[PDB]
């Protein structure tokens, strides 16, 4: 029988590689699930699906709005095999710039998607995997779930809420024969006016220079998303996956003052220098 | 002048112990606004506020609740001096069950109150105190912000969400004068038919023996109301505060296996045997 596969976020980046490097493994070992919020934004899936030269029958994709338990109920009966063995939970949405000018909605959507929607799909899917025993559950995780970023403050908020959630459930599950893992990932190839209105002329300033520095990170470490996917396959196979796996080890050092202070003070001047 | 306190989460715990302790300290140094959401319970914050015989007028009372940005405006207008020296962000909700017994209501409330409510407040306090170049935030933060603890999911998602948020927040503060912090706490003293319903007999099993064991865990190390507000006091007069505080050093070795092995092994082995 084929290894039944359902990930969520596949309409670009993370999901839509991991989806297509699974469907067109050579040992045809894998049936995907490839979900989407809207369905009008599947044709890259499917550009990339038939360049991997995917089998006819090997993805399938299905509507999915983390949002709406609804929806996620609708996704989970159309699996026709009645079985989900590795749930790739990978839906997120980013949030950048000065806390004070974000709207209320736009945070509000963040923490929806990003954290009560992993649990929307958690609460659907985990029950049959620990009446079973088996099944591996793997959630996109960031480096800005384990360090904070400025200007990034929601987004680093809903990830750092992924790492609880997880790791809160592996604390349980360890003995249940179901197994969560988190895939660390760091930056992966996938109006000012408005933002001036909404801050002080500082704030502004000290924004253009944090864009400045990402872009310079991201075309210095920016990985594919080919070597990215590749980790989430490492896990899936392991026969005792562990909590976490990291995509690379650029950011462990950081990771580790940060975690070796735990005041905060270093991490925090390392973190405004480094940016600033 | 007086230092103008604001506090949410001022009808029991925490932060009516905090807003009392100000409002009574013997220089009067204070003028505390305690938030309530609902001003019916503010019985208790009365009682102890007469029995540490705080002036008249060193402690006022506002309806305040996080989950609705009118009522943080409304709140904001009533601070009578036209500015908040402290800001203290106390409201908090807790959730604990097995992950799937959890109602989606309530998971998005604790959420919304936890994390987005803090965001509604430093939104509509923080820009003041950046232009100012003035201020203290302090956060109550907990353990379970800091690793996760079974059956506790949401709860964690909400509480390291608040570390991502101020650690994010403090490297950008961090030139503006304004200083973030984080009160960490342990335990402090301040149907199971529903839940087997919705859950299977081993989770609703393991649920008892968690229940068993935090019980054991605050009988025997739960601090006084009194000796934690004191450390927010600790935090608020020092020149220049730390990101983070920890009201006792009980969870460091805990705190510390888990931050030396990245992978997560080690601390969900660990918290297994220590829980179960
Ligand atoms: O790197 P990436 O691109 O940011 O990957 C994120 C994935 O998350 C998906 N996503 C965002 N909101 C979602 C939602 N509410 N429900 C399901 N998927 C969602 C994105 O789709 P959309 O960008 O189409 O929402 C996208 O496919
Ligand atoms: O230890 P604790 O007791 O749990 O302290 C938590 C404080 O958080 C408050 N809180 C919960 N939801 C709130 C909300 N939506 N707005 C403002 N305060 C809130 C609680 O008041 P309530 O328990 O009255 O909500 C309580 O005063
Ligand atoms: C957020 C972003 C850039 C945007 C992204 O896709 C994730 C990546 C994670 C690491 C971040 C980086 C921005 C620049 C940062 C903040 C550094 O200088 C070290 C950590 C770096
Ligand atoms: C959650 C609770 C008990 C409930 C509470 O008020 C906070 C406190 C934090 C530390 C927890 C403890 C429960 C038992 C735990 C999980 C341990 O055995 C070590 C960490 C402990």
């Amino acid at each position: 029988a084929r290894t039944v596969v359902l990930i969520t976020g596949c309409s670009s980046g993370i999901g839509l590689h991991l989806a297509v490097r699974l469907a067109s493994d050579p040992s045809q070992s894998f049936k995907v699930y490839a979900t989407l919020r809207d369905l009008k934004t599947q044709g890259r899936l499917w550009e990339a699906a038939r360049a991997l030269a995917c089998p006819p029958g090997s993805l399938e994709t299905l509507q999915l709005d983390v949002r709406d338990s609804k929806s996620v109920a609708a996704a989970r009966e159309r699996v026709t095999e009645g079985r989900v063995d590795v749930l790739v939970c990978n839906a997120g949405l980013g949030l950048l710039g000065p806390l004070e000018a974000l709207g209320e909605d736009a945070v509000a959507s963040v923490l929806d998607v990003n954290v009560v929607g992993t649990v929307r799909m958690l609460q659907a899917f985990l029950p049959d995997m620990k009446r079973r025993g088996s099944g591996r559950v793997l959630v996109t995780g960031s480096v800005g779930g384990l360090m904070g970023l400025p200007f990034n403050d929601v987004y680093c908020a809903s990830k750092f809420a992924l790492e609880g959630l997880c790791e809160s459930l592996a604390v349980l599950l360890l003995p249940f024969g179901v197994h969560l893992s988190l895939i660390e990932c760091g930056p992966v190839h996938t109006s000012p006016e408005e933002v001036l209105d909404r801050t002080d002329i500082h704030t502004f300033h000290r924004f253009y220079q944090y864009l400045a520095h990402s872009k310079q990170v991201f075309r210095e470490a920016a990985q594919n998303p080919e070597e990215v996917a590749e980790v989430f396959l490492t896990a899936l196979r392991a026969p005792k996956p562990t909590l976490r796996y990291f995509t690379t080890e650029r950011f462990l050092p950081l990771l580790r003052m940060r975690l070796d202070d735990p005041s905060g003070s270093n991490y925090v001047t390392a973190m405004h220098r480094e940016v600033f």
